[PDB]
DNA sequence: TCGAATCCTGGATC
DNA sequence: TCCAGGATTCGA
């Protein structure tokens, strides 16, 4: 060990050695520094009696461009319990038995969550453990542990340790925890001398943030035609790297055909950067003059994109064969987990947090696309193939495509993700790294234990799953789940603002609104804006005139009229409701424990009761059974992990071996012993919420609910000072007002994206507080909501739509929507109220409403409060111009969401269920689905609209029937071919086939086994005609073969199709036409036709007819 | 002959 | 990290 510790020793010189390269020299000498906190590690440091110590490592920037690092000692710590009476005797064994590996050992009372008789005030012991080095608390944690385990199998002296906790905290966040450190404030710190340890203090004084420089690269090489590029084999033709807004290019001249000119580029007047190209002889001194320039310029943060799949190792990869290690130049390397990461810069990558936090459509990930949406403008792309020509005859044109990149990276990063990582990370005590890469399970715990850590109470152990959990009556559960909320369309079809349409409302429903119209008034001006009522000077006017328009709707129950359309939403259900009963993970107490709660007393009003629906799924053996198979498991003998290794005695294997061997055996019993071998089972618990436990986690909740509404306010004021600044026109208020605007705005959607994350984590698996109860009320009262609200809507008027959190429909336009109220009041002398807002405010009022919140007056008397609150409230959208609403073709199917609308000013204003197309698509089609959209805007009414689509929708179906001959020939195969690319190598599919398998068969004899040889394939494909019958996945042929010389294209023809005397060979015949027809069949069907009838309009196109069913149906009606 | 139940493999921006 | 889509098997 001391030999490893040596080793380690030497990786913090060689970690020395390169933070004096990059100027992170370490603080000497006593005195005071201010600083930015940038960065942190964990490290271990020989103290002055030359014991090796544990340590944190701490980076600091100054105002200025110099930094600094500074190192913190501090001993982890974990506890244990014990028996009765044990502590001072176990603590005199422990330091007889442990003597010099461990450090100290001490008591402590601790606020335990699960104590029985707990909200009197009682807590209970533990022992603290402190270490001098983390290797020797994990040995005595490995020793300990199961001493612990057999006594939880019961449930010398090592026998009376009960249990231990936080003994697997990361040691890096313990500190922050400790001491109150967290990344991106201003921090002040002194050293006294190795005497004293370090003090460091926080500013919250300083608001403005420094600046750290930024880099970004890109990398373009060889690739052989129709295989991806060789790490070992291929070559590097250009690189570019983009840097605080100047742009480097350097390029292999001994490939491209002549040297680059310096140039300009710019597709947008905000994206500022020029460039500049040096030139090499060799592509070694390529690799030698990047290095050295990044070294000269050691830059503190580099962004890439996509760091896994290509660049770092394809540049490693490439570095050996010159004697080059970029781990020695920049000191870049790969870790276990397979990521690249370094000592002292951060790697940092748009694509995770595009991935994680974008909520771009599924498929718009892709480059071009996530960079045209955010940034609005299209970057030009060349295809990978042609571009690898395009070198040899006109290099400046791949040069002015490949440098583009750069640019898009470079922008994306500052402008979206730079301002939104630290923000964020300010709040939650992880590296910008890990919160980076993390996923929002584990960084919500990672916020929550620091409240659980001041408020003193005791972290629970990790909620490891069990293994076929018997069921009450004893039968195998295999699975447990929440009876969820659910969404479908309720009716589809077309709606305009300005076609007339139809309803029908309950002549009866509006007096139940008409007969509470004052209270309902006053509920919206007194729960919203809280301005008193007697400062309004016309309430009877409004609620005169909304009176008369509701007798107005009474008097025609029926009516033909325009629509209008609403969405309906109840922004932020779930932390509201969260908010609204007190519920904690902590405290879903079962009935037992009131057994002993000296609280539960006659007038004991703190019982709160719900119900919620669960289901279970399990196999139909009998709690005999089971135990009658594992007295047939008991004589048997398997093979370990190695056969080389002694059989096994089913006592000797480890759980998750047996647990599916005892699993498929039991199956294959039911499968002859039973009819049926999985049981679908809902059934509907009752669980008490307990009102009195530890308020901490709705607190909060709350915090953050209102923080974020001050954020968002202060935002709003700033970008009123940025709009003055901008009038003024003065660059130094520019810049300050806009450095403040873009720090709220981050800091506001961070708040929301954690608030959003709030829930997600406690139906976690193996999450610290876990309950599948918190899952359970929450949604199941959720949607019990939206069902009065469809209840309430559906007699006013048809409801089109419902979501998991909201509903769009209409309403007749005479239906009163918006009014004015005026008042006295000089603060708001008048305030605009919508109708169906206080309506719905109102009705979850009567029902939701919370009679039973309780509060800790003072907590020596044990009085409390007795409170209601309720934070529920509807929120309206609208109106729009037109929506569409397809349906599926089959008879009477359910749905996923797929919809869209329109704005007045003609923007496709929301879409969903549209995807990128998965798999890759057919682009006619494409351009099918996206020209049809544009038809909609024209016709006067319902005809008309279709005599506008199907003016369109001919269009194609003409072309194919035609094959519009006078078409240049090249561009059907742009309009009709697949791209779908698959990434085994052909071995790898056995004895199988497919039309990716049948293409990587058919292509090899254009030119041998190479494109077997190695790994992956890229093709495009048609389908061939003449060997009808065999299935499509036999009939593909690669489009490559069209090309290669006529007699080779001749014999290959004639070999493919088994055709005996062709003389014709050319797309136009060898084309299966009308399968494509088919796809257009297919397509125009689900987005019109249906539709058009399901509205009683004529069939829209004669060339194609309804799906039977379909037929039938309509032939009954009529 | 016709309808329901069960077990299986793939998905990642490429 | 499990949902969704097709093929196989059993009952009437
Ligand atoms: S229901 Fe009342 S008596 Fe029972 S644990 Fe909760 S607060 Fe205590």
């Amino acid at each position: 060990s001391s030999v490893s510790a040596l080793k380690r020793l030497e990786r913090s010189q060689w970690t020395d050695k390169m933070d004096l390269r990059f100027g992170f020299e370490r603080l000497k000498e006593p005195g005071e520094k201010t600083g930015w906190l940038i960065n942190m590690h964990p490290t271990e440091i020989l103290d002055e009696d030359k014991r090796l110590g544990s340590a944190v490592d701490y980076y600091f920037i100054q105002d200025d461009g110099s930094r600094f690092k500074v190192a913190l000692p501090y001993k982890p710590y974990f506890y244990i319990a014990t028996r009765k009476g044990c502590e001072r005797e176990v603590s005199s064994f422990l330091s007889k038995k442990f003597q010099g590996k461990i450090a100290k050992v001490e008591t402590v009372p601790k606020e335990d969550l699960d104590l029985p008789n707990h909200l009197v005030g009682l807590k209970r012991n533990y022992i603290r453990l402190s270490f001098h080095t983390v290797e020797d608390l994990v040995k005595v944690r490995k020793e300990i542990s199961p001493a612990v385990k057999k006594n939880r199998e019961q449930d010398d002296q090592l026998d009376n340790i009960v249990d231990m906790r936080e003994y697997d905290v990361p040691y890096h966040i313990r500190l922050s925890i400790d001491l109150k450190i967290h990344v991106a404030h201003w921090y002040n710190v002194r050293y006294r001398g190795n005497a004293f340890p370090v003090e460091i203090t926080r500013r919250d004084d300083l608001v403005e943030r420094p600046d750290p420089v930024v880099l970004a690269f890109d990398i373009e090489t060889t690739k052989l035609p129709l295989k991806f590029p060789d790490a070992e084999t291929d070559q590097i033709m250009m690189i570019s790297y983009m840097i605080d807004g100047q742009g480097y290019l350097i390029t292999n001249r001994e490939i491209v055909s002549e040297d680059i000119e310096d140039f300009e580029f710019t597709p947008k007047p905000e994206y500022e950067g020029p460039f500049c190209v040096f030139n090499e002889p060799d592509e070694a001194h390529l690799i030698q003059r990047w290095f050295e320039h990044v070294q000269e310029t050691k830059p503190t943060i580099m962004v890439t994109y996509n760091g896994d799949f290509f660049d770092w190792p394809f540049v490693e990869a490439r570095a050996a064969v010159h004697g080059l290690s970029m781990q020695q130049e920049i000191g870049f390397q790969k870790d276990s987990q397979g990521e690249y990461k370094a000592p002292q810069c951060i790697h940092m990558d748009c694509l995770r947090w595009v991935k994680r936090d974008s909520y771009l459509p599924v498929g718009s990930h892709n480059l071009k696309a996530a960079a045209k949406a955010k940034l609005g403008y299209d970057p030009v792309e060349l295809d990978p193939e042609d571009m690898c020509r395009m070198a040899t005859e006109q290099p400046q044109t791949l040069a002015t495509y490949s440098v583009s990149d750069a640019v898009a990276t470079y922008y994306l990063y500052m402008k979206y993700v730079h301002p939104f990582i630290f923000a964020l990370c300010t709040i939650i005590p992880m590296e910008p790294d890990e919160v980076l890469r993390k996923g929002s399970g584990t960084l919500c715990e990672a916020l929550l234990m620091v409240q659980a850590f001041h408020a003193n109470i005791i972290f629970p152990n990790k909620q490891e799953q069990e293994f076929n959990k018997l069921t009450d009556d004893g039968h195998v559960l295999d699975s447990e789940t929440y009876v969820g909320g659910h969404v479908e369309a309720l009716e589809s079809g077309v709606f305009r603002s300005d076609i007339p349409c139809r309803f029908r409302m309950n002549p009866a429903a509006f007096d139940f609104l008409l007969q509470r119209v004052e209270k309902t008034l006053r509920h919206a001006l007194e729960e919203e804006e809280k301005v008193p009522v007697e400062q309004v000077t016309n309430f009877e006017e409004v609620c005169d005139e909304i009176k008369s328009k509701l007798a107005s709707l009474k008097d025609v129950p029926s009516r033909i009229e325009c629509p209008l359309i609403y969405h309906l939403d109840v922004g932020a259900m779930y932390p509201n409701i969260i908010l609204t009963n007190r519920l904690q993970p902590s405290a879903m107490v079962d009935e037992a424990t009131c057994a002993a709660c000296d609280f539960n007393k006659p007038g004991a009003n703190c019982q709160r009761k719900m119900a919620w629906q669960w289901r279970g799924e399990f196999m139909p053996a009998s709690r005999s059974e089971y135990h009658r198979i594992q007295h047939q498991l008991e004589s048997e003998k398997f093979p370990p992990l190695f056969p080389e290794g002694p059989a096994r005695a089913f006592h000797e294997l480890s759980r998750e071996e047996q647990a599916k061997y005892e699993k498929r055996r039991l199956a294959d019993y039911c499968r002859k012993a039973y009819k049926k071998i999985h049981i679908t089972k809902v059934e509907e618990r009752l669980t008490t919420i307990c009102q009195r436990e530890n308020s901490f986690y709705v607190d909060t909740v709350r915090a953050f609910r209102d923080r974020r509404y001050e954020f968002k306010g202060l935002h709003k004021v700033w970008k009123k000072k940025l709009s003055a600044a901008v009038e003024v026109g003065d660059a130094a208020e520019v810049k300050r007002c806009k450095n403040m605007e873009v720090l709220y705005d981050s800091l506001q959607l961070a708040h929301k994206c954690i608030l959003n994350s709030f829930y997600g984590y406690v139906m976690r698996k193996g999450a610290r507080w876990y309950s599948m109860e918190m899952a359970g009320i929450v949604c199941f009262t959720g949607a019990n909501i939206i069902t009065q609200a469809r209840e309430l809507i559906e007699q006013i008027g048809r409801p089109l739509e419902l979501d998991t959190d909201g509903i769009w429909c209409v309403l007749p336009n005479s239906f009163p929507e918006n009014f004015v109220f005026k008042t006295t009041n000089v603060k708001k002398p008048k305030v605009t109220i919508s109708y169906p807002g206080a309506m719905l405010n109102i009705m979850v009022k009567e029902g939701f409403t919370n009679d039973q919140y309780q509060e800790l007056a003072e907590p020596s008397s044990l009085t409390y409060v007795t409170r209601s609150e309720n934070s529920i409230f509807f929120e309206v959208d609208g109106p729009y111009l037109a929506m569409i609403l397809p349906a599926s073709k089959e008879e009477g199917k359910k749905l996923k969401k797929r919809y869209a609308v329109f704005n007045e000013d003609g923007s496709l204003a929301e879409l969903k269920g549209f995807e990128v197309k998965r798999r890759g698509e057919l682009q006619l089609i494409k351009i099918f689905q996206s020209s049809v959209f544009e038809a909609f805007l024209k016709g006067s009414t319902l005809e008309e609209v279709y005599g506008s689509v199907a003016k369109v929708a001919d269009y194609w179906l003409d072309v194919l029937y035609s094959k519009a001959a006078n078409m240049p020939d090249s561009e059907l195969f742009e309009l009709i071919s697949e791209n779908r690319s698959m990434s085994r190598k052909l071995e790898d599919y056995g004895e199988q086939k497919s039309t990716s398998i049948s293409t990587a068969k058919r292509l090899a004899e254009f030119l041998g086994d190479q494109m077997v040889k190695d790994a992956g394939l890229s093709c495009r494909y048609i389908i061939s005609r003449k060997p009808e019958g065999s299935p499509v996945t036999e009939r593909a042929i690669p489009l490559a073969i069209f090309q290669a010389e006529p007699t080779v294209r001749k014999h290959f023809l004639r070999k493919w199709l088994k055709s005996s005397s062709l003389q014709d060979f050319d797309i136009r015949a060898i084309l299966d036409w009308d399968y494509y027809i088919e796809r257009l069949g297919s397509a125009i069907q689900k987005i019109i036709t249906i539709p058009a009838a399901l509205q009683q309009v004529k069939n829209p196109v004669p060339r194609v007819k309804h799906p039977d069913w379909l037929h039938k149906k309509l032939l009954e009606k009529n």
